[PDB]
């Protein structure tokens, strides 16, 4: 049984192959990390060399035990293929992960809308991103989904814009409405005066004349400015005699 | 018929091959489980070696009965392909399974919304997850569908937030409304006082001034806090003389 | 024409091959069925060996009539491919079939919602499942569709939960409403008293105060309990002086 | 030009091949049809042997005129592929055809809903099914679409169920309504008395108390039973003093 | 440079090949057309032989100028593939074309709904079908889209059915309404009397009792019959004292 | 280093190959354009010969520097594949381009609806088509999208059709309405009198009898004819005493 | 160990190969950029030569250490494939990037609607485009999504068109309305008088006669022209006695 020496040689090739593979791959993503590339991209590109070299090792090692070479390419091909399917979704998510962290279209702490759902971002991980909805629900979105959909980022821009729509009665003085609104926003310090300050009659409406006011503020103030400017419009408009109308209806009677 | 000895040799190769395959694969996912990896990924990765080794055995075993080698790669290729299709959905679900149990974006017992449907999670199994809708229906969702959709988790966060929207009549005292609401929530112990406590005039409405109140509580209290705070608002507002308005309408008569 | 003996040999190989194939395959899913596996997975896995072995037979049999071997892998490849396409939908449905019967996410006789349509399940067959809509329509849903969609099962859980929403007039006594509702459900024996028994003011509404009552019962009782508890609320509420309000409207007259 | 004899030999192989192919294939689906299989599956499976055998013939026939063998597998591969694409939709529809005729989830003459459209089935053909809408439009639905969608069959079940929803005024006697409805259905002979006979107060409604009546009848009677039982409810209810209410509205006047 | 004679031989093979190809293919779809098959399917199937034979010619012709054979299968494979993609949509549409003309699910001149859009068909061409909307817009629908969607054909059936829904006031005589409607349709000659003639109380409605009338007519008359029968119902009903009600409302006054 | 002469020979082959390729391809689409084919299809089909011939050149040229032949088919295969993906969308759009220009389902200047969006076409280019919305927005639609969706063309037909729906009060004379409308359209010269001229009572409506008028005009007149005919109906109807009704309501009073 | 000299030769080939590859590729997109092509297309096409040449180097280099050649094509094939998947989305976006910058269907600074979302474009980068919503949100859209959807460009056209719809009471003078509206727009200087100036009675409405006014202006003026022309209509219409009607209703009383 002197052809049972090839069994021993097969093992030798595998052990030497596994080590030679382990130390090239380590020694490649040592190189990549020392350039800059990206911790994850390195590990990935590296782990392909690793699994590649032990793929060669398996071919030549089995080959000394008469395993026809072109049957190893085939079996390993299938094996790889079956893994490939089972993972993929992952692979795709893994890649979106990288892109998201290395382009920061949103960063942790920004409030964003990631295709219908919106929340404050907590952390982008391997396959999935975590946000917290204003009210305290946690959402886990797959990195893949995020990257191939629109990313609406409420927070990256430093200055943002409220729009009020105020409806007043048709017999209200157009000039008076504009003046009160203009004098409310003029006096509010949190409204940026060097940017848009639109107060205008915008819509001849169903039962109300509709005025649009649009004014810019720092991103932090936007919420409080809205509320404070509203309370104000309501108070002033009442004290000044301007009526927010209820829904109207001309009814035309008929005794029958 | 001395070339009918290869038939016997073919069998020998298959039996030795089946055993050599069964014992390597067992002896591989002995190794993997002893590291840590994950019971399922072990069994799977293992069962690929297993079916791979008996794939080699079938090639060489049939090969000694003159089955052309490159016809076995082809027939088994097809066979594997036909299986592959029939399973897949399963393979994909099996993989999501792992991911879900080894990332616990939801754990058993959390209430979650898994893409339109929401219920309390019971158990994540091989291909499919089982939840129980608040009212007692059971839903069985495929692991695959779950993992590639958003996961809304109501329960992982320990503190959550009610939002009341209360509408009062236009001639109600703005300051009075804010004070009563503020004094209701101030006194409710279950409302976390070190977090958001927004009481504010939010919308000039159709037939009502709309106030928004937003207050945080432990996740367990959230439901009872809402109900208790509401009963309260209604009682106080009545005793204090504030009117929740019915829908309004100015009608403008015309005899014809 | 002594090379017209290969024609005779070609037939010999085919008949021997067809038989040797037919008796291995039978003798394989004899083995599988005796273990446990599953009658269909047996027949399927088996019928692959069968068609595989006669694939080898066709290669070697045609091969002795000078049919180039690597043209048989190709022609049969195409043939298989053309079948493969034509079937598939079936194969996919066949596989869902198995899964459904060997996981019983619903069993025959349970009422279920299989993605928009809901009925009582009758029987899961090879490719398609049959249910009967409460009113007598029959629906036939493809096993494939069912398995990759959510399965809502109304019947597997033994205890379920009604939710009543009752609207009363704003000037109704909050405490009185709660007591009558609570005393209706307290007395109903079919309501499980060791589970949730929520009676609460839930919504300040358009023209009604809305109370929510939620009570659990055995799955069988649920429908009758609802109807009986409702008739009751209506009767008691009337005799007790509580008004279910019609839609309201404050109209504000103007002679013109 | 003694190597221009191969041209003559090439033709010989083609003619003999075309005939040898035509007569095996005929002689195969002679065998299939004599078992039982199914006329189309026969013709189809058969026509694959046919086109397969002339595929071999073309390889060996061109091969004697120095056409490299592995170029014929390639060219015919492409040819087949181009056909394959152009047909497919057809192939898929052809297969659905079979399934539909050999499972009769609907048969000719049954009224069915085949994914949004519904009509009386006329005839299932090769690729497409023909139904006639109750009003006389003809619809032609592809067999493929049908088989991968739900099939709702109104007619296969022999007994079906009407549901009336009758709204009466709030001040109507609950017991009186139940009795009149119960006495209408009790006396209608076409209502199957050994099945469900539900008369019950179902919904406290907007401006009406809503009673639900559900009663089963033979499939033929269902339409006429509904109409007749309705005319009846209306007549009896009027003569008995029960009011079907118009939409209600409490209006709360304010001189301004 | 006696190995520059192969260049001249290469050309010879191409010219001879192009001609031999052009004359076989012509001489094949001469055969097909003479059987019956279909002018398009002929040209297509033919043009595959054509491009196939010049594919062989290119392999052997380049092959005598040392172009490695298995590089021509590869390059031409790619070329074909790149064409294949660019066309396809076309190929698919071309095939639908055939099917539509050779099954006439609609013919030119029939009014049809081809998935949301509906018009009178003008002409089915290579890739696209042209219809004219009742009002004069032209729509061009791809043959492919048409064939894989439902085909609603208004015109192939010779007799069709109008449905009137007439609403009358609740205090109208049920018997009187039925008689007038029945006597309108009885006298209209264009209504086919040997078919359905349903006049019935169908819906207890919001503010009207709703009668359904359904009557069949020739496809040409259907439009005019509807209009004429309607004018009639309105006239008779008025002269007979039956009221088409305006929307109703019971209002319940409250001085405040 | 006399085997470093092959490096020089490799270059020679590439330069001669690049030139021989550049001059055949030029000399092919010289031929195509001189027939008729189509400038783009020529350039495309041509540029495939071009890149094909330099593909052969690269195989044989690298081959004389010991680059294994079946590695060049493989590398270039990958290269081509990577390009293929990156382009495609383009290729598909490029093809739709041709089709659109060589079938003119719309031509520049026609107003068309290309799947939801509609505008006047300006120019169809390589990948994308440009239209101008009636109001001045510019839309750029991908040729690919256009060709696989319906094409609604408002302008190719020379004569089109307005439909007026006029509502008049229930107590209006049916004959009088028809006569005034008929006499309006009779006198309008821009209405084509040899085509449809439908004036008819069409709907017994909520609060109005609804008449439908449908009349055909040249495509240019259609817009002005509508406006002019409408102004007319309104004027005549008023002067003739016919009332366009406001929404109606029978109210049924109840003191409470 | 004189066969351990091939290990040294393997390295030599890789270093020489990496350099020879790096200098050809540099020297190719030196050529391309000097023509014109496009910076990105150059780098890409170039980087394919680069990775191609080191693919050849790896084959021959490993090949001198007995790595079977047809196993390197296979392993590298897999490696490339795994990369290919992980990237793709990127590749596709990268290509859209180019197209967008080299066709400028929108340029930085134009306001555009890119499939549901609209904002002012800031910058088109490698994979993703950035726009700023009128109100200050930032949106990041993938280049791929953009290019396969419609591109609506509000700004590339220099002149655009407002459409007012004004509703007046039914008893208003048709001629008077037209004259006032015409005289408002006649006098507005910002309205382009050499283009459309439509003032017309457009819709006989629910409770209002609806006039349509359509007038063209420079793109900059469009917003202010609308607002100014509206304020105007409202003022003039009031001073001239024309009424913008509230919603109407004929009520038909009934004591009960």
């Amino acid at each position: 049984l002197s052809y049972a020496v090839n069994i021993v040689a097969a093992l030798a090739i595998i052990i030497v192959g596994l080590i030679i593979a382990r130390m090239i791959s380590n020694a490649v993503n040592r190189l990549m990390i020392s350039r800059k590339i990206d911790a994850t991209v390195a590990d990935f590109l590296s782990a392909l060399v690793r699994y590649g070299i032990i793929a060669f090792t398996l071919i030549a090692a089995l080959g000394r035990v008469g395993v026809q070479t072109a049957s190893v390419i085939a079996v390993l091909g299938a094996a790889g293929l079956v893994v490939g399917l089972a993972l993929q979704g992952s692979l795709s998510n893994l890649a979106a992960g990288v892109l998201l962290v290395m382009f920061r279209p949103f960063r942790a702490g920004e409030y964003v809308d990631l295709g219908g759902v919106a929340g404050t971002v907590l952390s982008v991980q391997i396959f999935s991103t975590t946000m917290r909805t204003a009210d305290g629900k946690i959402i886990v979105i797959p990195n893949g989904k995020i990257i191939a959909g629109n990313i609406i980022n409420f927070s990256r821009e430093p200055v943002r814009r409220n729009e009020f729509i105020i409806g007043v009665a048709y017999d209200s003085d157009i000039d008076q409405v504009k003046q009160i609104l203009t004098n409310i926003i003029q006096s509010e310090d949190r409204i940026l005066k060097d940017r848009e300050m639109t107060v205008r009659l915008n819509e001849l409406g169903a039962s109300s004349i509709n005025f649009v006011v649009r004014v810019w503020s720092n991103s932090g103030d936007l919420q409080n400015v809205y509320w404070d400017v509203l309370e104000r419009i309501k108070r002033e408009f009442d004290a000044a005699g301007i009526s927010f109308p209820y829904p109207q209806m001309d009814v035309n009677f008929k005794r029958v």
